[PDB]
């Protein structure tokens, strides 16, 4: 066995030889080996999976260099190792796929005249892991991302990358703990890489290209699936809610809502004071490039507001936070709630109303933003309360009709969901999608 050095958490900690962390707006290695980290002028910091993350744009000043300490300098020459990091890449437009689809550029590398070592690179919608030994011998894992960009890994969402290397067998590439690619690597000689690990866009012809990298980490062993699962989920801090992209959910920000259980649906409004329902979102398809996705940014815009002042006006929404949900329609904001004795399906599934204002009729609008299930998904649940603080249920949808309107999946609040929180798919899970430069519909 060529690994180094029991409890999984202990193994993960002990086998870590490099761990980039960001505190006090400074990037440093907290592995204990103290490899020095050189941050260049245009390396930017942006919201991360748990704190801030490294943001790299396409210019010479945007880079972070890690100078390996002598104690780990030659750790991957003959022995096993694993590289892990959260990664976020913008969805590549149809135009850029045609124009730059064949341009392979590295983003993380240990390769310097022959360039032995390893590298993480991107080519169009392909994520590539490369190992090169001192003889120029090469081994690669090429991962072709899913055609459906709504579910793809290189389409603007934070995803967790993990690449294990067993010198006696093969290299395996994982995304969110799932095996996506592999390549036998036996027959490789010594790996003589550069003294530095460089995080930078190298040889990228698209000047507007950028990537985000977080928690860059290296282990001195080839992690097994169980360890990778624990590693991955260890970053999903359940106290802070996240938006569709994996970034922190924020107050006073416009979001489009999409039900996780019917991701091809957008939310629409019947009329002010009335109900909301689902409609099919338009879609984009390109046979030539073999890509497609339900288009985003259509439907109602929702805004989350603090029910009462939080900590120190923190901009991020915490699980357990009480809020007021509003719909921003024609520049006017209307609160979402359930009026006393309001129409409901079989007196159990309370039909939500937007901007309801019948005089003398109490409107229950106090909600709680929570994370009760599906840790790996960037979704949120919303619990509505009445005036006595009793639960009116979780926001979801119910199929049926109102008056003579067509059959529709109508937005409601129901306690029914609390008895099915273990289901794989549940109608009370919601994606909060904010407009982002990393995703423009073609």
């Amino acid at each position: 066995n060529l690994d180094c050095w029991e409890d999984i958490d202990v193994i993960l900690k002990k086998s870590t030889i490099l761990n980039l962390d960001i505190n006090n707006d400074i990037i440093s290695d907290i592995s204990g080996f103290n490899s020095s980290v050189i941050t260049y002028p245009d390396a930017q910091l942006v919201p991360g999976i748990n704190g801030k993350a490294i943001h790299l744009v396409n210019n010479e000043s945007s880079e972070v260099i890690v100078h390996k300490a002598m104690d780990i300098e030659y750790n991957d020459m003959f022995n096993n190792f694993t590289v892990s990091f959260w990664l976020r890449v913008p969805k590549v437009s149809a135009s850029h796929l045609e124009q730059y689809g064949t341009n392979e550029y590295s983003i993380i590398s240990s390769m310097k005249s022959i360039g032995s070592g390893w590298s993480v690179s991107l080519k169009g919608n392909n994520l590539i892991w490369t190992l090169k030994d001192s003889a120029g011998e090469v081994r690669q894992i090429t991962f072709r991302d899913l055609p459906d960009k709504f579910n793809a890994y290189l389409a603007n969402k934070w995803v967790f990358i993990t690449i294990t290397n067993d010198r006696l067998s093969s290299a395996n590439l994982y995304i969110n703990g799932v095996l996506m690619g592999s390549a036998e690597i036996t027959g490789l000689g010594a790996i003589r890489e550069d003294n530095n690990i460089t995080l930078k866009l190298d040889r990228c012809n698209n000047n507007n290209q950028y990537v985000s990298i977080d928690k860059f980490r290296i282990f001195c062993k080839a992690l097994n699936p169980k360890e990778i699962e624990k590693l991955y989920t260890s970053y999903l801090s359940i106290t802070f809610l996240r938006d569709f992209w994996g970034n922190p959910l924020r107050y006073d920000t416009e979001y489009y809502l999409i039900p996780v259980a019917s991701s091809s649906k957008d939310v629409q409004l019947k009329n002010i004071t009335d109900y909301m329902y689902l409609t099919n979102a338009p879609s984009y398809t390109n046979g030539k490039l073999n890509i497609y996705y339900r288009r985003l940014y259509n439907g109602l815009k929702f805004i989350i507001k603090r029910y009462t002042p939080n900590n120190e006006i923190d901009s991020f929404v915490k699980s357990g936070d009480f809020i007021k949900l509003y719909v921003s329609y024609n520049n006017n904001e209307h609160i979402v709630g359930y009026p006393k004795d309001g129409n409901a399906f079989n007196n159990l599934d309370r039909i939500l109303r937007v901007g309801y204002n019948a005089p003398g009729i109490p409107l229950y609008k106090k909600m709680e933003a929570v994370k009760l299930r599906d840790l790996k998904t960037y979704s949120v649940q919303l619990k509505l309360y009445d005036d006595k603080n009793a639960s009116l249920g979780l926001v979801g949808t119910h199929n049926g009709q109102i008056g003579n309107d067509p059959n529709r999946d109508i937005l409601i609040a129901s306690n029914w969901y609390f008895n099915h929180l273990k289901d794989k798919i549940l109608g009370c899970d919601w994606y909060f999608v904010p407009t982002d430069e990393g995703w423009t519909n073609d």
